[PDB]
């Protein structure tokens, strides 16, 4: 019951980015550029459905450097995923939260079985655990 | 065929980069917001060291931004570039055709020059196929 690689994912459909800069809250540890990334199955539920078992979330977050006021991305920092399966992950909501340091699978970031990450998603309870919204 | 197609369906094409052009910064006008890059099958094969196949389409899309307690959060859609590869049809730049569609509208067509104007610009990068982006991880 650990959360899977999201081999790929590159390839996926880029939902959005957002930059989150120093004095955020969640600077630490989100601090940088990030990009949702969503698998064919997370689409279902970003556009209206449930989300399926398989369905695959991905923040991919990049440091950036500050140069004559463009903000240009760095080095990736870390991946966190939100794998569905209500089964298996039926503790933190039907989700399994992972970070990889640097996007790489060896680098585990979660050490508590996704419970932090799960008490702030908690409140987004009403879309299914997930922040993100699809936009054109 | 003189003409650059509107990119349906660009969205769900390979996101290679962002970036963010703030006040201050040299291209603000016209080009300030965040930007994403977004490329076709046969615009991958020419990224990625190969050549590029006509048909090959590269899409920077760019949203205006607003500030939210030390965040940039997209806003609206300002307008989309297009370029689209045919090295006979555009061989006047480049073998690029240049498009620009305001507010990413297929009917707001901005460019009223061939694409002279934007492949003023490309033309640096002559080494790269006339493109700036690369690819990354
Ligand atoms: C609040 C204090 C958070 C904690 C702790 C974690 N996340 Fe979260 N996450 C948060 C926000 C506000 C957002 C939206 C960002 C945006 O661009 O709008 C996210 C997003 C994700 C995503 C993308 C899917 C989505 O819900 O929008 C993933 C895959 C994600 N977060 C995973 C994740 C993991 C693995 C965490 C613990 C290591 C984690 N998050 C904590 C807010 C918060
Ligand atoms: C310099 C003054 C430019 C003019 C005028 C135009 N473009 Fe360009 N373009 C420029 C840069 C520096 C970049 C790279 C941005 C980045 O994130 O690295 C771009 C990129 C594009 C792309 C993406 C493909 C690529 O070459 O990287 C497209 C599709 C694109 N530009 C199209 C375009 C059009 C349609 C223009 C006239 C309306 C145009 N550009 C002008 C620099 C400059
Ligand atoms: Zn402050
Ligand atoms: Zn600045």
């Amino acid at each position: 019951t650990k959360v899977k690689y999201p081999d790929g994912f590159r390839s996926w459909y880029h939902v959005k980015s957002m930059v989150i800069q120093p004095g955020h809250p969640l600077e630490n540890p989100f601090g940088g550029i990030h990009h949702v990334y969503a698998n064919a199955e997370a689409i279902q539920g970003l556009r209206g459905g449930n989300y399926p078992d398989g369905a695959v979330l991905v923040f991919d977050l990049f440091d950036y450097q500050e140069d004559n006021h463009a903000l240009v991305e760095g080095k990736r920092k870390l991946i966190g995923v939100m794998e569905r399966d209500a089964k298996r992950f039926s503790a933190t909501g039907g989700w399994g939260y992972e970070g990889f340091g640097e996007g790489k699978p060896d680098k585990r970031l979660v050490t508590d079985g996704g419970q932090g990450c799960f008490g702030c998603h908690a409140a987004q309870k009403e879309s299914q655990y997930v922040f993100s919204r699809l936009r054109d």
